[PDB]
């Protein structure tokens, strides 16, 4: 599913992401825009043989099992295909583990390079939340 900006903001708010570990909702929308272009089906293969899955491009080396990433962990305890669902619940629950891990949202390279230190409130402007 390809989400609208406000539709996704509302879904993330209902799943408890607004101010989760201090990150306002605009941060999560900005990250999703630049990671996946708001497309739950996005996949991208990395040089190391790991793959990034879904709206928040969660990586198979640490967070999910795709059956093809040797010596990988599955810290979210989910098949990576669960992250491509139109229901963002599995992605959100896994993102909460990731952002609690010590690096905060710096774990998302697109957030660090394209969202961090920008006016992220702009991503939820105009939305009925
Ligand atoms: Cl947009
Ligand atoms: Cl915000
Ligand atoms: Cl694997
Ligand atoms: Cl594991
Ligand atoms: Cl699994
Ligand atoms: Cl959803
Ligand atoms: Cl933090
Ligand atoms: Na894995």
């Amino acid at each position: 599913k390809v989400f609208g900006r406000c539709e996704l903001a509302a879904a993330m708010k209902r799943h408890g992401l607004d101010n989760y570990r201090g990150y306002s909702l605009g941060n999560w929308v900005c990250a999703a825009k630049f990671e996946s272009n708001f497309n739950t089906q996005a996949t991208n293969r990395n040089t190391d043989g790991s793959t990034d899955y879904g709206i928040l491009q969660i990586n198979s080396r640490w967070w999910c099992n795709d059956g093809r990433t040797p010596g990988s962990r599955n810290l979210c305890n989910i098949p990576c295909s669960a992250l491509l669902s139109s229901d963002i619940t599995a992605s959100v629950n896994c993102a909460k583990k990731i952002v609690s891990d010590g690096n905060g949202m710096n774990a998302w390279v697109a957030w660090r390079n394209r969202c961090k230190g920008t006016d992220v409130q702009a991503w939820i402007r105009g939305c009925r939340l």
